[PDB]
RNA sequence: AUUAAGACAUUCGUGAGUGAUUUAUUUCCAUGAAGUGGCGU
C-alpha cells in the first residue's frame, strides 16, 4: 500500500497512472510480523526409553504429518510437510488412503502443469 | 606440770589431644502465537 511501514511501498509512476510500480525496504522487511518460509529437507528426532511406543510412532507418524497443517492459516494449506526418510528407510504411503482413513470427506482438485511451470 | 610438747593431707599438675554439619536430591510436568475477511450481488 502506501505508508511508511509497508515492506513494498507502492508510488506514483511518471507511466500510466492506471499502473502503480513497487519500492522494496529492506528495514520493514526485517521487523515483518510473520513471514512464509520454505527450508529444505530437514530433521524430526524423537527420543524415548519406551521401544513400543517407538514403534507405534514411527506406524503412525507419517499419516499425522499427512493428517496435520502447521503454521498460521494452516486451514487454508500453509504448512504442508511430508515424510521422506524415517530411520533411513524411503517411506511409501499412499497419501489419499491415510486421507479417506483419517477424514470424512475428502475431494481432489483437477490441477494442471502446462509444461513448463 | 598431767605417760607431756611441737606438726595445714601438703608440693608439683592447662580437661587436653585427632574431628569441614557432611553424603544424597534436575525448579520439573501441561499447553498450536493462533482464529477470521468483506463489500464491489
Amino acid at each position: 500500500g502506501i505508508n511508511t511501514n509497508s515492506t513494498i511501498i507502492l508510488k506514483k509512476s511518471n507511466s500510466d497512472p492506471r499502473k502503480k510500480e513497487a519500492e522494496f525496504k529492506e528495514k520493514n522487511w526485517s521487523q515483518i510480523d510473520k513471514k512464509g518460509l520454505e527450508w529444505q529437507d530437514f530433521t524430526i528426532k524423537i527420543f524415548s526409553l519406551k521401544g513400543d511406543l517407538i514403534n507405534k510412532i514411527q506406524t503412525y507418524l507419517p499419516a499425522f504429518f499427512i493428517c496435520h497443517n502447521f503454521g498460521t492459516r494452516n486451514n487454508k494449506g500453509f504448512g504442508s510437510f511430508t515424510v521422506e526418510y524415517i530411520n533411513n528407510q524411503k517411506n511409501i504411503c499412499n497419501v489419499e488412503d491415510t486421507l479417506k482413513e483419517n477424514f470424512a470427506f475428502v475431494y481432489k482438485k483437477k490441477i494442471a502443469l502446462s509444461r513448463q511451470s
